[PDB]
C-alpha cells in the first residue's frame, strides 16, 4: 500500500498536538516523551491527546487518526490488530474489531476502511474547548501490544493526526511514535537513557 504522508504541517489554523506531563513512575499507564516524540501506553488504556490551534477552524472540520509502520521496510504494510485481538470480541459497538486505534467516549466517531489502501482510521468532529479550558482533548485507545505476534510483532508505529475539512482535504498534520507495552514508565525511562547515550 502507498504510504500516507507524515510531514508536520501546521496549516492556516496553526494546528498541532499537545501531551500531558504524566511522568515515568512504574504505575503510569500513558506517558509522552518529548525528546523521543513518542507515546508509551498500556493496552487499551486511555491516551489523552490535546489539539491546539491559533485560530478557529470552520464548522465541519474533522480530526483523523491513522497508524503506519515507522521503518521504511514495513511502511507499506497496513497496521492492524493481531489475529488474537481482532477476535476477542472487545467491541465498543462502533469500532471494527480489526482497528488498532479507537476513540474513547465519542458517539460521533467514524471508522474508515480505505477502499484503495485498505488502511484503517478513526475520525471525529473537531470541537472547541470546553468552557474554561484552553484546548480540546481526544481520548485514544491502542488495542494491541507493539509486541503482538502476527500483528505489529515488535515493529514501531507512528500515529498520524490530520485536521481535515468536511470533504477530507488536508488542513493540518502532526504525528508521534507509539509503543504499546506493559510498563510505559520504565520503557520511556530506558529509551530516553538510550538516547542520552
Ligand atoms: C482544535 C480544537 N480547538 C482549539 C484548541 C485550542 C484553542 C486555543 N485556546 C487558547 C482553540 C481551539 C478551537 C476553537 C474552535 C474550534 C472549532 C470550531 S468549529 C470546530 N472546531 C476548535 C478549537
Ligand atoms: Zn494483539
Amino acid at each position: 500500500s502507498s504510504v500516507p504522508s507524515q510531514k508536520t504541517y501546521q496549516g492556516s489554523y496553526g494546528f498541532r498536538l499537545g501531551f500531558l506531563h504524566s511522568g515515568t513512575a512504574k504505575s503510569v499507564t500513558c506517558t509522552y516523551s518529548p525528546a523521543l516524540n513518542k507515546l508509551f501506553c498500556q493496552l487499551a488504556k486511555t491516551c489523552p491527546v490535546q489539539l491546539w490551534v491559533d485560530s478557529t477552524p470552520p464548522p465541519g472540520t474533522r480530526v483523523r487518526a491513522m497508524a503506519i509502520y515507522k521503518q521504511s521496510q514495513h511502511m507499506t504494510e497496513v497496521v492492524r490488530r493481531c489475529p488474537h485481538h481482532e477476535r476477542c470480541s472487545d467491541s465498543d459497538g462502533l469500532a471494527p474489531p480489526q482497528h488498532l486505534i479507537r476513540v474513547e467516549g465519542n458517539l460521533r466517531a467514524e471508522y474508515l476502511d480505505d477502499r484503495n489502501t485498505f488502511r484503517h482510521s478513526v475520525v471525529v468532529p473537531c470541537e472547541p474547548p470546553e468552557v474554561g479550558s484552553d484546548c480540546t482533548t481526544i481520548h485514544y485507545n491502542y488495542m494491541c501490544y507493539s509486541s503482538c505476534m502476527g500483528g505489529m510483532n515488535r515493529r514501531p508505529i507512528l500515529t498520524i493526526i490530520t485536521l481535515e475539512d468536511s470533504s477530507g482535504n488536508l488542513l493540518g498534520r502532526d504525528s508521534f511514535e507509539v509503543r504499546v507495552c506493559a510498563c510505559p514508565g520504565r520503557d520511556r525511562r530506558t529509551e530516553e537513557e538510550n538516547l542520552r547515550k
